[PDB]
């Protein structure tokens, strides 16, 4: 009975608490829905990991926290996206934003959608390299005028 | 879900538009009508809104007026968590013959949403596969209790 920071989360996994394949702890780890194989989950999460463990900014580390869905789609495969929700409940229209990883339907195999944004895709990239250069800039990212004159 | 201090299905609703039930504390959430819950007590109010989909589009006076709504979030044991909305008739009496609930998303079910009624001995009835369906047969529930093709 405890929430977590994205730093706290970082820390239990460099530890190893969410490589359990079983549901009752996947639940705890993050996962609120998912199409999948209950099984699935872990190895979907170290898939999802391998952005998170890129991630400095102790903004984003110690402002947000993060919970995981597994979608299936009426046409295409299963994926899964990563939601970055802030601490502060209030700012969510402003500060909250998704990554999609791996959705076919996107012509990126990262699609980054994002509250500020209406909850539209913004962009996309097509390596791991890219979206935790822009996790990390999210803070910067927020300063962007040229953004909010829509 | 026995009874209390419970609003009407109407009345809830009148509440829930002015956003009384957007606080994702506990204390608002049991407030709205949650009696059991598996779940992150954060994800509560968001699951909400996925059954104030169903809820926002109900017109008939006879569900909005004789009935209120309670919510439970189930863990199957096997599978993913679901919810469900259920119906329950102001007057305790005639719950075995007008009670009635929604299974949402529940992924052992073929329908996207299940109907669960008293008078099929609270068993699945049906399904439906997209919320307009679901609102057209709540809505239409003061008719479908007179349908005799049932109860034969």
């Amino acid at each position: 009975m405890a929430d977590m920071t994205l730093r706290q989360f970082c820390e239990r996994y460099r530890k190893g608490d969410f490589l359990a394949k079983d549901r009752e702890t996947q639940i705890e780890a993050g996962w609120y829905d998912w199409f999948c194989d209950d099984k699935a989950l872990a190895g979907r999460l170290a898939k999802i990991w391998g952005i998170l463990k890129g991630i400095t900014s102790d903004y984003i580390l110690d402002n947000y926290r993060v919970w995981f869905k597994n979608n299936c789609p009426m046409v295409g495969p299963l994926y899964d996206d990563v939601r970055f929700e802030p601490l502060d409940e209030e700012q969510r229209d402003e500060l909250y934003f998704g990554v999609a990883i791996d959705d076919k339907r996107r012509e990126k195999k990262y699609v980054i959608f994002t509250a500020r944004n209406d909850y539209e895709n913004e962009c996309g990239f097509n390596n791991v390299r890219e979206v935790r250069q822009f996790i990390n800039g999210w803070e910067d990212e927020l300063k962007n005028e040229e953004f909010y004159k829509a």
